[PDB]
C-alpha cells in the first residue's frame, strides 16, 4: 500500500478545478529537465532517409492511475531505449475507470527530453464498449462568451506547469453529432491559437465531419478538416488508423491542402504481435520514391508487455527498432520486418560538452556508487537513464557481442557489456554514438571498465572531416574499486569536433575478453556543486511520510539521499527534481534517529558535500 505522489490523471470535471498549488502531488509530477534542441542524424544505413518522421504510442507506463511519481523499487519495469529513432512520443494512457486527461508520468519526461523527443499527454474518449460517455467530450468542449474554451485552458496549463510538450487527442465516442464535430474543430483551433511555439497537437483519425466515429485509414475530405481547413491550422499532425495498404492518396490529399504529408502519420498496431505484425511497407515508403507519410507505431512496448525479464525486454526491443540482423547499418529490405533502422537515421543528442553516460538503462536489480553497492534493493528511475548508444550494435572485427548488464555497474544499475572471443593480436572495435563535441584547450576523453581477461580497452573518437575512428590508448589511469579510468588529454585537437564514439581493444593469449564499460565522457574540469539546501517538510496525504525539498541548482544532474544504519549509509532514493517524498522516516523516527545525507551531483558526476539532515 503506498501513500507517496502519484503521477496525476483527470476526468474533466477535475480538471476544470486543477490548481497546482491546492494539489500536494503537484510539484513531484514537474519535469525538470527541459526538451533537448538540436540533436544530430547518422547516416550508416543507405536505405533511411530525412523526410519521414516517426511517433511512439507507448504505454510507458502499464497503468495509468498509481504510477509514483518519481520512480519506484521495481527493476522490471518499461525502459524505453530507441528514443533515436523516434521524432515524438505519445504518453498512452486514460480509461473510463481512472480518467480521461492523462500528462505523462515526469520520470518519463525527463528521459523523452534528454533524448531531444518531445512528449504528448493523451485526452482519451474512450469507445462507449469501454465505458465512454459523451458526457465527457461535452464537457472538454464548452465555450464561454469569450469564447475561450476553459479546459483547453487547462490543458495548456498542465502541460506548461509539469514541462511537456503538447496533446494526443483521441475522439472514440460514439454518438457524436455534427454540431459537436464543430465544437472539437473549434477546440483544436483555439489550441493552436493559444499554445506556445513548438507545442505539438496530434489529432487520431476517427471522428469525421458529421460526428460519427468513421475511421478513414487515409487523410481523407471526411476527415482533413481536423487538420487543415483553408487557411487555418486546426492540428499540428493525424495519426492515421490501421486499414490501409497504400498511402499514396494521403499523400497527394496533404500537398493540395499546403501541408506536409510527413505531418500525417500512418498507423500501425504492433500491440499484440511485435515484429510479427504484417504491415505492406511498400504502400508506406514506396521504391525509388519519397516515403508517402510519416509512421505512426501503436504500442511498441510489445516488448516489454510480452516478456518477463530486462533481457528479454531489451532483446525484444533490438529485434524491433533495428531488425534481425541486429546491425543498424545493415539490414534485410525482403524482411517482412526490415527493422526502423532501416527507414529512419538514429538521432543523438551527445552535442554539448560534457557529454556524460554511464550506460544507466533508468532501472536496476541494485545500485552502485563509484563500483560499490549503496543499495540492494531494485530500483527504477528513467530521470537517470543516460543517452545509450546510438547504434546497437555496430562492430569490426573479433568474435564479440554486445549488450547491457545489470550484474556489473560503475553508477547506477548497469554498463555496456562486450564480451566473447578475440584471437591473439587481432583487433576489435565497436562504434557507439553519433555526437557533434567541439573539443577545446583542458576537454579530454575519461572512460571507465573492468576486463576480465586483463585486454586494456582503448577509446575511440572521429573527427570532423574524417571518415575513419580514431583509436588511442589511456594516458592516465586511477582505479577505483576494481574499475579502471582512464583518461585521455584532447588539447592537441582544441579547434576539431569529435562526431562519433567508439571503444577497441586487441586479443591477447587467453583468446577471450569480456569487458564491462561503466562511464564514458567527453569534457572538462567542473567544481563540485555546493551541498544542496534542504528543508524536511509534511506532505500532507502521508503523515507517516516526509518530503525533502531543496533549491535549485545549476549544472546538478541528479541527487542521492542516504541514510544512516547500523550497516553503514544505505541509498534510499534518488531525484532529478527539486523534492523527494520519502515513507517511514516518522515513523522510524520514534524508536531511533534517523540521519540523512542529500548529495548533489554534477553533470560531471562530482559529488557535493553532503547536507546533513536530523529527524528526531
Amino acid at each position: 500500500t503506498y501513500n507517496g505522489p502519484l503521477s496525476s490523471h483527470w476526468f474533466p470535471e477535475e480538471l476544470a478545478q486543477w490548481e497546482p498549488d491546492s494539489d500536494p502531488d503537484a510539484p513531484f509530477n514537474r519535469s525538470h529537465v527541459p526538451l533537448e534542441p538540436g540533436r544530430v542524424a547518422d547516416r550508416v544505413n543507405a536505405n533511411a532517409d530525412t523526410d519521414a518522421h516517426l511517433v511512439s504510442l507507448s504505454a510507458l507506463n502499464r497503468h495509468t492511475s498509481g504510477v509514483p511519481s518519481q520512480g519506484a523499487p521495481v527493476f522490471y519495469e518499461n525502459t524505453f531505449s530507441y528514443w533515436h529513432y523516434t521524432d515524438l512520443m505519445v504518453y498512452w494512457a486514460g480509461s473510463a475507470g481512472e480518467g480521461i486527461i492523462v500528462p505523462p508520468s515526469a520520470d518519463v519526461i525527463d528521459a523523452s527530453h534528454r533524448n531531444g523527443v518531445p512528449i504528448l499527454g493523451n485526452v482519451f474518449f474512450p469507445p462507449t464498449v469501454y465505458g465512454g460517455q459523451l458526457e465527457w467530450l461535452e464537457q472538454m468542449l464548452e465555450q464561454e462568451e469569450d469564447g475561450s474554451f476553459p479546459l483547453a485552458d487547462k490543458l495548456l496549463e498542465v502541460a506548461d506547469y509539469y514541462g511537456f510538450d503538447g496533446w494526443f487527442i483521441n475522439q472514440q465516442t460514439e454518438g457524436a453529432d455534427e454540431g459537436t464535430a464543430e465544437a472539437m474543430q473549434a477546440f483544436l483551433v483555439y489550441l493552436q491559437e493559444q499554445k506556445p511555439e513548438g507545442m505539438h497537437i496530434m489529432w487520431y483519425d476517427s471522428m469525421i465531419d458529421t460526428g460519427a466515429i468513421a475511421w478513414q485509414n487515409h487523410l481523407t475530405d471526411r476527415n482533413k478538416m481536423y487538420l487543415q481547413n483553408g487557411s487555418t491550422r486546426v492540428a499540428d499532425s493525424m495519426f492515421l488508423n490501421f486499414w490501409w495498404r497504400d498511402q499514396r492518396q494521403s499523400n497527394e490529399l496533404a500537398q493540395a491542402l499546403g501541408r506536409s504529408p510527413y505531418d500525417l502519420y500512418a498507423g500501425v498496431d504492433v500491440e499484440a504481435r511485435g515484429t510479427s505484425t504484417p504491415v505492406q511497407w511498400e504502400g508506406l515508403f514506396p521504391e525509388g520514391e519519397k516515403a508517402h507519410t510519416s509512421l505512426g507505431l501503436y504500442r511498441p512496448d510489445w516488448a516489454f508487455q510480452s516478456s518477463e525479464t530486462m533481457e528479454a525486454f531489451y532483446e525484444k526491443e533490438l529485434q524491433f527498432w533495428v531488425g534481425s540482423t541486429g546491425n543498424p547499418a545493415e539490414t534485410d529490405g525482403q524482411s517482412n520486418w526490415p527493422g526502423m533502422a532501416h527507414w529512419f537515421p538514429a538521432k543523438s543528442t551527445a552535442t554539448s560538452v560534457p557529454f556524460v553516460t554511464h550506460f544507466n538503462t533508468g532501472s536496476g536489480a541494485q545500485f552502485s556508487a563509484e563500483g560499490k553497492t549503496v543499495s540492494e534493493q531494485e530500483w527504477n528511475n528513467r530521470s537517470l537513464q543516460d543517452v545509450l548508444p546510438t547504434w546497437r550494435w555496430i562492430q569490426h572485427g573479433g568474435d564479440l557481442e554486445a549488450t547491457f548488464s545489470w550484474e556489473e555497474a560503475f553508477e547506477g544499475g548497469s554498463s555496456l557489456q562486450w564480451h566473447g572471443s578475440l584471437a591473439e593480436g587481432e583487433h576489435a572495435q565497436i562504434e557507439l554514438y553519433q555526437t557533434e563535441l567541439p573539443i577545446s584547450e583542458g576537454t579530454s576523453l575519461t572512460w571507465t571498465f573492468k576486463s576480465e581477461h586483463g585486454n586494456d580497452l582503448n577509446v575511440g573518437f572521429r573527427l570532423d572531416g574524417e571518415e575513419d575512428f580514431r583509436y588511442v590508448e589511456g594516458e592516465q589511469r586511477e582505479s577505483i574499486n576494481g574499475w579502471t579510468q582512464w583518461t585521455l588529454p584532447l588539447d592537441a585537437f582544441a579547434g576539431q569536433t569529435i562526431t562519433g564514439l567508439a571503444f577497441a581493444a586487441e586479443g591477447n593469449e587467453t583468446g577471450l575478453a569480456e569487458f564491462y564499460i561503466g562511464q564514458l565522457a567527453v569534457g572538462a574540469d567542473s567544481e563540485k556543486p555546493a551541498a544542496p539546501n534542504v528543508n524536511v517538510r509534511q506532505y500532507d496525504p502521508d503523515p507517516s511520510g516526509i518530503q525533502l525539498v531543496w533549491e535549485k541548482q545549476s549544472n546538478v544532474h541528479h541527487y542521492r539521499v542516504y541514510k544512516e544504519t547500523k550497516h553503514g549509509k544505505e541509498l534510499i532514493g534518488t531525484s532529478a527534481g527539486d523534492r523527494i517524498y520519502l515513507e517511514g522516516l516518522v515513523e522510524e523516527s520514534k524508536q531511533n534517529d534517523v540521519r540523512l545525507h542529500i548529495e548533489a551531483l554534477s553533470e560531471t558526476f562530482v559529488p557535493s558535500d553532503a547536507r546533513m539532515i536530523d529527524i528526531k
